[PDB]
RNA sequence: AGAGUCUCUCAGCUGGUACAGUUUUAGAGCUAGAAAUAGCAAGUUAAAAUAAGGCUAGUCCGUUAUCAACUUGAAAAAGUG
DNA sequence: CAATACCATGTACCAGCTGTGTGACTTT
DNA sequence: CATGGTATTG
């Protein structure tokens, strides 16, 4: 008994299907366990696992890094509070827990409800004096007075509580940036470089213009205004373009021939400011460095708006400031209201659930509701300019709790902290002491390689100690082994060496590294000029005087070079032919030069002895990130540089690692040689093998010591360790466990083949990508067309923005209110490539100006628009593959070689996770060798595309229509195995490409018909009614009879469809904390925070249900009754249930409770009731449709084609409409099944009758569109969570099944993963 | 079937921080009326919690992955049509 | 109990490692 | 998002 399995592996779907030699599939009869009195059934072996959505460890991560946040500044309150703990208990010693108990209500408060000071009069006249923190802050700061204790601990606490972002390494000077002062020696700097070319800045008020709350490029124009004879595009605002934080390019300023754009945040501004200096001297670094500091000044006027020569508390007082403009603008904008329509007042000052003043600080309104709320009501009334100008510089009415305070440095509250300590510490002699204690709480971040402070209980840990104590912000240097630990942090995570398993890889950016990389291509190059009969090698003498002549002068080494500087040079050639490197060398010796640079010593980076110590220099380099621990271990190299070159290395960071260890490139050695690896690339007589010959020459010792030098997951874990969407992972997992059961049911023979098909909130990164490409580019298209991220999902919009606003193959712009009438093409023709993604598309005016249409556009648009997407490509608005497509034609265009292979890619699955699964199930099906131990191949494992079956539904009319039910899946997995096995079978030689284990017009041609076999006529051209093998004269495919049994096997109704019932996890419930409402719905938020004082949670989700049977007291008298019902256990109850199922349900209330009557019933639970219909467990108290609705082949077909669902030849599409306008009656046939099942198993009276009305209603209309809309009427009768539809523009609600009551009399049916096996339990037989 | 390199792209996993939001309390509302309410005044801030919580008590852990039923079995697992 | 309606924590930055598909050079 | 929780209204 022979038989092949396919597979159809999808994110929510497993589909499969067994067939045998005749393609056709086989039914069984199953027993059937349980209490009812069916025995057995009969399955059809055809079906598909539906599950949801497998999820990644994202949000579990970042709800962890949150608590960790919470903990720990917990803590730092703590260490506070317990520096403060002696001295407060002699001015107060009950503030702590005043502090402690401030959220209760005062029936449960131990202390006085009144927090700082304990009584009524106090705290009324200090909120009197200081109404915001930020006055007590300032006055802090500012007073010489001695001040109340607790008063310190307040502002203290309020500083390290909110403390601020670590962003700016260093310490903040807040008077050494003025902004006046920076400017005006910006000037000083620029008037001496240019003494002929001087700028007069007299009169210009560079503090107001550019602190002022407008767009960089606005202030930029607004300077530059001011200087008669400068235009915002010369050097000097250039230079105040870059300080704005603008990208300005400074190539047509120095006359440079290559692009010097430079922007202040990009981490490329080291290297992209040397990079220009490099050209045009190092006179002009103190230039770009005073413009630097101008940056620094005004980023701080962002946050700091007030002169800071009258405070030391500039962010306080700015608070400050906007409280007391928010009073003066509260009292005016009152008095106008009041006078010019009183009407309105009380919506705006009282009503919170209007988006007025009261909905702005009492209700739910944010500042940006509030401002479009009240914007016409200031523009209806008179004396509103003032107040208009400031709501359209988003500054009215400003809070001092604002979503902009992440701005803030922790430098600035640091100053205002130390400032306090400073006062006070006058005072109170325990602040003098701790004054560096209580500032390095407020200073002290976990460094990120430390990570979590564990002790033996964190998976997430890799922390190493120095002693075994308590860490604490002023212990850690001496407690945490910071180099240890920063170590691990990288080694990890990073690769071994895969030849030396215990080797560590080298760092990306080795010199070593990198003389191997640049060898190894070296070693491959070959040249021919006259004399010589054939092209040649380089020799070991040749590469060595080439790497020194070239690579150690020039950062990188084009072909021109190496013919020029080179060979006619030192060869005396004229001419010569070069092969093995094409334009420039892909490697190069970086790392060399930027150590050239650093140390200005070329004799020291040649001599080998200091190999070693070069080579540990880019190890710290590259394993460290922080600048004290890179200065701290390259110590043992101050003495061989200056302190400058010292400071110079400490900059310099390096990062990444590369594939093979430094025991494999010039370590190990063969054996009669004496050479290692490298030495081989540098020289091997006139063989030149590169690094693939070496390891793999069996007249050298390598390729032995790489064997001898190598060294077990389950399945779910080997599985959990490919590279790929946790998504994906989850159905391949299913999917082994499918083929398991699969063979289980055919009494463990295995199949022949198995056939395998697998299937194919970014508006945030959308408009990301589209800010950062204009900004870059220099535009000012999003001033004049402002855009939504929701808006990008358009794709003609997207492209519009990508491109900005210009048509791609013609130089001109595109207007953005005309997209409609313009074209989106793809790069590659999709006749070739069957990409529509952003990286293959293209928005035009008209995709006639492309070109000619079979190839990459022509040459002509190539010329004209190669410098516009070189922008665009720099600008990041097209990647590097959509940029490399754009202009092959000047490549030579699309080679015939080209064309064969992307339609041989249109057939031939090649991506790696697809391997994967192949592999896991190749090594699971063969597991014998035979005499030459090699592999016995009992199970061929097929892997098709998509675009096989597809073709062939399209072909021979087995349309899909995905919304009628979930057959689909199971389908798409038998044509899998049909189309798969007689493929195979048709042409063996095609094992090589479709079975996993070990002339361009021809490939073309035979690609492009390869399934022609399968048709009766071609194009013109005819074939056979039985299809046969050649060499076997086997058949294989019989045109008749072969057909019919795929009709029959679509048509069956029954399909093992299974949804994987799943116990739920994650949150406990909506986050959501609820104000209190008299309701047992809220859910305490503390053990004693009782929801009906407190608020809390509501909307639990419960884990799964559980079917109780036993007693429950019943009214006053507490008469025991006995009851079946379903008792959701929730996610946060399920532990404790789990850990006494009794004590758990005897204290909900249950008595007698029949133990072994307890059944778990996970959501999508099965239950079969009266006439067949089904239901499934949505919760504990709704329920899901259960049923699908099989409706006829011939029904699914016509829908397709009456709907227009995807061509065809005109006769052909002619012959469709003739049969859809032939079955109009159709539409009436598929309403009445529809109807007739609704009926039987959906039970919805009203949205039923709603529906039948819709159809009576648009019966005059199309029948194109009539169809369209028949397919949302599935949604009543789809499978799962009841949703809503439309039928043309009436709108059905879903209709729920909000009661559970009556499964617990119902069958319960347990199907195992494929549904073949089934336990069915009567569960009316419980309760008796 | 792979391997190294160059320019990239997309994805996965981990760590260190920040700002808001929400919730309860505090921030004496006034006047006139028995009240009902009316007329006004006021508003910007803070403490605390931010999964209940756990023992292993760490400045640690708590939302990913995995899961029909039955039989033996503390459990892990294997077995069952 | 119907039918019906409303609701649902969000944002920002920094430091890493891995594999992926891409199209080029070289190779087993 | 989409679907389960919750309340309101009849
Ligand atoms: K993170
Ligand atoms: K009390
Ligand atoms: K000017
Ligand atoms: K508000
Ligand atoms: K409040
Ligand atoms: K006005
Ligand atoms: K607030
Ligand atoms: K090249
Ligand atoms: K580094
Ligand atoms: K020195
Ligand atoms: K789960
Ligand atoms: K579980
Ligand atoms: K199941
Ligand atoms: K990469
Ligand atoms: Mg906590
Ligand atoms: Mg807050």
């Amino acid at each position: 008994k022979k038989y092949s399995i396919g597979l159809a592996i999808g994110t929510n779907s497993v589909g499969w299907a067994v067939i045998t030699d005749e393609y056709k599939v086989p039914s069984k009869k199953f027993k059937v366990l349980g209490n009812t009195d069916r025995h057995s059934i009969k399955k059809n072996l055809i079906g598909a696992l539906l599950f949801d959505s497998g999820e990644t460890a994202e949000a579990t991560r970042l709800k962890r890094t949150a608590r960790r946040r919470y903990t720990r500044r917990k803590n730092r309150i703590c260490y506070l509070q317990e520096i403060f703990s002696n001295e407060m208990a002699k001015v107060d010693d009950s503030f702590f827990h005043r502090l402690e108990e401030s959220f209760l209500v005062e029936e449960d408060k131990k202390h006085e409800r009144h927090p700082i000071f304990g009584n009524i009069v106090d705290e009324v006249a200090y909120h009197e004096k200081y109404p915001t923190i930020y006055h007590l802050r300032k006055k802090l700061v500012d007073s010489t007075d001695k001040a109340d204790l607790r008063l310190i601990y307040l502002a203290l606490a309020h500083m390290i509580k909110f403390r601020g972002h670590f962003l700016i390494e260093g310490d903040l000077n807040p008077d050494n940036s003025d902004v006046d002062k920076l400017f005006i020696q910006l000037v000083q700097t620029y008037n001496q470089l240019f003494e002929e070319n001087p700028i007069n800045a007299s009169g210009v008020d560079a503090k107001a213009i550019l602190s002022a709350r407008l767009s960089k490029s606005r202030r930029l124009e607004n300077l530059i205004a001011q200087l008669p004879g400068e235009k915002k595009n010369g050097l000097f605002g250039n230079l105040i373009a870059l300080s704005l934080g603008l990208t300005p390019n400074f190539k047509s300023n120095f006359d440079l021939a290559e692009d010097a754009k430079l922007q202040l945040s990009k981490d490329t501004y080291d290297d992209d400011l040397d990079n220009l200096l490099a050209q045009i001297g190092d006179q002009y670094a103190d230039l770009f460095l005073a413009a630097k500091n101008l940056s620094d000044a005004i980023l701080l006027s962002d946050i700091l708006r007030v002169n800071t020569e009258i405070t030391k508390a500039p962010l306080s007082a700015s608070m400050i400031k906007r409280y007391d403009e928010h009073h003066q603008d509260l009292t005016l904008l009152k008095a106008l209201v009041r006078q010019q329509l009183p009407e309105k007042y009380k919506e705006i000052f009282f009503d919170q659930s209007k988006n007025g003043y009261a909905g702005y600080i009492d209700g739910g309104a944010s500042q940006e509701e509030f401002y479009k709320f009240i914007k016409p009501i200031l523009e209806k009334m008179d004396g509103t300019e003032e107040l208009l100008v400031k709501l359209n510089r988003e500054d009215l009415l400003r809070k001092q709790r604002t979503f902009d305070n992440g701005s803030i440095p922790h430098q600035i509250h640091l100053g205002e902290l130390h400032a306090i300590l400073r006062r006070q510490e006058d005072f109170y002699p325990f602040l003098k002491d701790n004054r560096e204690k209580i500032e390095k709480i407020l200073t002290f971040r976990i460094p990120y390689y430390v990570g979590p402070l564990a002790r033996g209980n964190s998976r997430f840990a890799w922390m190493t100690r120095k002693s075994e104590e308590t860490i604490t912000p002023w212990n850690f240097e001496e407690v945490v082994d910071k180099g240890a630990s920063a170590q691990s942090f990288i080694e990890r995570m990073t690769n071994f060496d895969k030849n030396l398993p215990n080797e560590k890889v080298l760092p990306k950016h080795s010199l070593l590294y990198e003389y191997f990389t640049v060898y190894n291509e070296l070693t491959k190059v070959k040249y021919v000029t006259e004399g010589m009969r054939k092209p040649a090698f380089l020799s070991g003498e040749q590469k060595k005087a080439i790497v020194d002549l070239l690579f150690k002068t020039n950062r990188k080494v084009t072909v021109k070079q190496l013919k020029e500087d080179y060979f006619k040079k030192i060869e005396c050639f004229d001419s010569v032919e070069i092969s093995g490197v094409e334009d420039r060398f892909n490697a190069s010796l970086g790392t060399y030069h930027d150590l050239l640079k650093i140390i200005k010593d070329k004799d020291f980076l040649d001599n080998e002895e200091n190999e070693d110590i070069l080579e540990d220099i880019v190890l710290t380099l590259t394993l460290f990130e922080d600048r004290e621990m890179i200065e701290e271990r390259l110590k043992t190299y101050a003495h061989l540089f200056d302190d400058k070159v010292m400071k110079q290395l400490k900059r310099r960071r390096y990062t990444g690692w590369g594939r093979l260890s430094r025991k494999l490139i010039n370590g190990i050695r063969d054996k009669q040689s004496g050479k290692t690896i490298l030495d081989f690339l540098k020289s091997d007589g006139f063989a030149n093998r590169n690094f693939m010959q070496l390891i793999h020459d069996d007249s050298l010792t390598f390729k032995e010591d790489i064997q001898k030098a190598q060294v077990g997951d389950s399945l779910h874990e080997h599985i959990a360790n490919l590279a790929g969407s946790p998504a994906i992972k989850k159905g391949i997992l299913q999917t082994v466990k499918v083929v398991d059961e699969l063979v289980k049911v055919m009494g463990r023979h295995k199949p022949e083949n198995i056939v395998i098909e697998m299937a194919r909130k970014n508006s945030r990164e959308r408009m990301k990508r589209i800010e950062e490409g204009i900004k870059e580019l220099g535009s000012q298209i999003l001033k004049e067309h402002p855009v939504e991220n929701t808006q990008l999902q358009n794709e003609k919009l997207y492209l519009y923005y990508l491109q900005n606003g210009r048509d791609m193959y013609v130089d001109q712009e595109l207007d953005i209110n005309r997209l409609s009438d313009y074209d989106v093409d793809a790069i590659v023709p999709q006749s070739f490539l069957k990409d529509d993604s952003i990286d293959n598309k293209v928005l035009t005016r008209s995709d006639k100006n492309r070109g000619k249409s079979d190839n990459v556009p022509s040459e002509e648009v190539v010329k004209k628009m190669k410098n516009y997407w070189r922008q665009l490509l720099n600008a990041k608005l097209i990647t590097q593959r959509k940029f490399d497509n754009l202009t092959k034609a000047e490549r030579g265009g699309l080679s015939e070689l080209d064309k064969a292979g992307f339609i041989k890619r249109q057939l031939v699955e090649t991506r790696q996770i697809t391997k994967h699964v192949a592999q896991i199930l190749d090594s699971r099906m063969n597991t014998k060798y035979d005499e030459n131990d090699k592999l016995i191949r009992e199970v061929k494992v097929i892997t098709l595309k998509s675009k096989l079956v597809s073709d062939f539904r399209k072909d021979f009319q087995f349309y899909k229509v995905r919304e009628i039910n979930n057959y689909h899946h199971a389908h798409d997995a038998y044509l899998n195995a049909v189309v798969g096995t007689a493929l195979i079978k048709k042409y063996p030689k095609l094992e090589s490409e479709f079975v996993y284990g070990d002339k361009a017009t021809a490939k073309y041609f035979f690609y492009s018909n390869i399934m022609n076999f399968f048709k009766t006529e071609i194009t013109i051209r005819k074939r056979p009614l039985i299809e046969t093998n050649g060499e076997t004269g086997e058949i294989v495919w019989d045109k008749g009879r072969d057909f019919a049994t795929v009709r029959k096997v679509l048509s069956m109704p029954q399909v093992n469809i299974v949804k994987k019932t799943e116990v739920q996890t994650g949150g406990f419930s909506k986050e959501s904390i609820l104000p209190k409402r008299n309701s047992d719905k809220l859910i305490a938020r503390k053990k004693d925070w009782d929801p009906k004082k407190y608020g809390g949670f509501d909307s639990p989700t419960v884990a799964y249900s559980v079917l109780v049977v036993a007693k429950v007291e019943k009214g006053k008298s507490k008469k025991l009754k006995s009851v079946k019902e379903l008792l959701g256990i929730t996610i946060m109850e399920r532990s404790s249930f789990e850990k006494n199922p009794i004590d758990f349900l005897e204290a909900k209330g249950y008595k007698e409770v029949k133990k072994d009557l307890i059944i778990k019933l996970p959501k999508y639970s099965l239950f079969e009731l009266e006439n067949g219909r089904k239901r499934m467990l949505a919760s504990a108290g709704e329920l899901q449709k259960g049923n699908e609705l099989a409706l006829p082949s011939k029904y699914v077909n016509f829908l397709y084609l009456a709907s227009h669902y995807e061509k065809g030849s005109p006769e052909d599409n002619e012959q469709k409409q003739l049969f859809v306008e032939q079955h109009k009656h159709y539409l009436d046939e598929i309403i009445e099944q529809i109807s007739e099942f609704s009926k039987r198993v959906i039970l919805a009276d009203a949205n039923l009758d709603k529906v039948l009305s819709a159809y009576n209603k648009h019966r005059d209309k199309p029948i194109r569109e009539q169809a369209e809309n028949i397919i949302h009427l599935f949604t009543l009768t789809n499978l799962g969570a009841p949703a809503a539809f439309k039928y043309f523009d009436t709108t059905i609600d879903r209709k729920r099944y909000t009661s559970t009551k009556e499964v617990l009399d119902a069958t319960l049916i347990h199907q195992s993963i494929t549904g073949l096996y089934e336990t069915r339990i009567d569960l009316s037989q419980l309760g008796g």
